[PDB]
């Protein structure tokens, strides 16, 4: 790791099956399960990319989205530096409760600088319910980045993880040890 700027913690949230896991594992393995498993507690991945010619070890924690499998969600927060929120864009119900994930997240407010990045899920499916311009400006109005993607094929994903790691180093209280 003698090439390593920092270890970046993301944290990956929003309602169950909106594809949280699958967003994470076309990240990291370079694939898709149409049979991924819903996640029991957390699942914490590593993997080190580089943007704008540093390298970022990124300690990832998955969480569970079905409320009954969250165990010690204090720890979850503790640390981030960037959130992944998810919805998925077929599901409305899933947006709306983004203002629920919102609100917990703004009880771990020991910084104001953790960089959010909003990601409206599933673009490739049939029966869409939110459009692109309703995520957008949920995004804005909370000063978040803003992406669209299909982990089934593979849109947006790759820059979802790359411009919340571009603008967190771009936070240099936020990273600096
Ligand atoms: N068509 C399509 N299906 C997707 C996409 N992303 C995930 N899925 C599917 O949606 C289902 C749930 O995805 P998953 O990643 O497990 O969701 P999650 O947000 O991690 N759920 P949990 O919070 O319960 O762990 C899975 O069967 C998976 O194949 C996508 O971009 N497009
Ligand atoms: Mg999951």
């Amino acid at each position: 790791d003698e090439d390593v700027l920092t270890t970046l913690k993301i944290l990956i949230i929003g309602e169950s099956g909106v594809g949280k896991s699958s967003l994470l594992l076309r990240f990291t393995d370079d694939t898709f399960d149409p049979e991924l498993a819903a996640t029991i507690g957390v699942d914490f991945k590593v993997k080190t990319i580089s943007v704008d010619g540093n390298k970022a070890k990124l300690a990832i924690w998955d969480t569970a989205g079905q409320e009954r499998f969250r165990t010690l969600t204090p720890s979850y927060y503790r640390g981030a530096q960037g959130v992944i929120l998810v919805y998925d864009v077929t599901r409305r119900d899933t947006f709306v409760k983004l203002d629920n994930w919102l609100n917990e997240l703004e009880t771990y407010c020991t910084r104001n600088d953790i960089v959010n990045m909003l990601v409206g899920n599933k673009i490739d499916k049939e029966n869409r319910e939110v459009d692109r311009n309703e995520g957008l400006k949920f995004a804005r109005k909370h000063s978040m980045l803003f992406i669209e993607a299909s982990a089934k094929t593979c849109d947006g994903v790759q820059c979802a993880f790359e411009e919340l790691v571009e603008k967190i180093i771009q936070t240099p209280g936020l990273w600096e040890s």
